[PDB]
């Protein structure tokens, strides 16, 4: 198997997280967010591009207020604001990332048609070859289960790692390893949680 360069930019659990592809592919995206960020961080750019009949599945520009940078982000839900009947709260998928946000409309624009020519940069993987802990179900990772997985890929810190894939999921979700080639470790990080007690084999 091929090792491939990645981040891992999101995470919901070992079984669902994000990687970018690094090269050209990052440099590009890295481009993009600026691009994007000084376009719409003028009202009368954004004035021309007003949100108007959202709905689920329409790709988006969104800012995140927090790091006040403009995104690429798809619909996925249009929810009630229980404090506020005048706005919904939309559900927004980062497409470049993998998190997950709720945000106001009203940081929320369309998006200029050529920002959509970028690949959507964030890849959705399960890490193979680990189930959960906990084997009583409906069954979901232990908290610290996550936690030890944040630490071990050091998600959203760009900290480069190597994947090979390595089988698939129910078009067919990717089941990836994963190794830190920083660390002074020969294991891969499957092989560290189920040693460590964090995840069990098959």
């Amino acid at each position: 198997s091929k090792p491939m360069e990645v981040y891992v930019s999101a995470v919901a659990s070992p079984t669902k997280f994000w990687v970018q592809l690094i090269g050209p592919q990052s440099k590009k995206l890295d481009s993009m967010v600026q691009e994007m960020t000084s376009y719409y961080s003028s009202a009368e750019n954004r004035a021309k591009h007003v949100l108007t009949a959202p709905y689920v599945g329409q790709i988006v520009a969104a800012v995140f207020k927090f790091d006040e940078k403009w995104y690429r982000a798809e619909i996925v839900d249009i929810m009630p604001n229980q404090y506020n009947p005048k706005e919904q709260v939309i559900d927004l998928y980062f497409v470049d990332y993998g998190d997950s946000e709720y945000i106001s409309p009203a940081d929320i624009c369309e998006l200029r048609t050529d920002f959509l020519t970028l690949r959507f940069q964030a890849v959705e993987c399960f890490l193979a070859n680990v189930k959960s802990t906990i084997q009583t179900e409906p069954i979901t990772w232990p908290k610290s289960s996550i936690a030890k997985f944040e630490e071990l890929t050091e998600v959203a810190h760009w900290r480069k790692l190597i994947a090979r894939v390595v089988t698939y999921k129910e078009t067919p979700l990717p089941g990836v390893e994963l190794f830190d080639p920083a660390d002074n470790s020969e294991l891969n990080i499957a092989d560290l949680m189920i040693t460590q007690g964090f995840a069990l084999p098959l």
